[PDB]
């Protein structure tokens, strides 16, 4: 839809933060907060799914809207997963061990922009077409 389409990381803020809140290790917050991704995000009926390509680490989430999946996230937390869409906005939550954090995708002008939130830090990572 409005979120179909190859994208490329071209800014992050607070990122390296928003991994120290999630208990994320020196090395792989290195690792994280150095990669450029592309997010290549594609829908097939009720089916959507959301790739994650970068030079060290790839992933890939499919899901339906309203039904939980469980995901393993890059850093290997082992999560239950729900999307939804509000208001044009893609809204992931993540629950694992009485934790949350949310991911919001939204389009805004150019931009695919993407709202992590872990406890009181905000993390803000913008994407343009490739
Ligand atoms: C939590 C955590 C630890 S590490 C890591 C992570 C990447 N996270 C992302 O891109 C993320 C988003 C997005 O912008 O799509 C939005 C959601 C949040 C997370 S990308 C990437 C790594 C490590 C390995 C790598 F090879 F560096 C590449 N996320």
């Amino acid at each position: 839809d409005a979120f179909v389409g190859t994208w490329k990381l071209v800014s992050s803020e607070n990122f390296d933060d928003y991994m120290k809140e999630l208990g994320v290790g020196f090395a792989t917050r290195k690792m994280g907060g150095m990669a450029k991704p592309n997010c290549i995000i594609s829908v097939n009926g009720d089916v959507i799914t959301i790739k994650t390509e970068s030079t060290l680490k790839n992933t890939e989430i499919s899901f339906i809207l309203g039904q939980e999946f469980d995901e393993v996230t890059a850093d290997d937390r082992k999560v239950k997963s729900t999307i939804t869409l509000d208001g044009g906005v893609l809204v992931q939550v993540q629950k694992w061990d009485g934790k949350s954090t949310t991911i919001k995708r939204k389009r805004e002008d150019d931009k695919l922009v993407v709202e992590c939130v872990m406890k009181g830090v905000t993390c803000t990572r913008v994407y343009e077409r490739a």
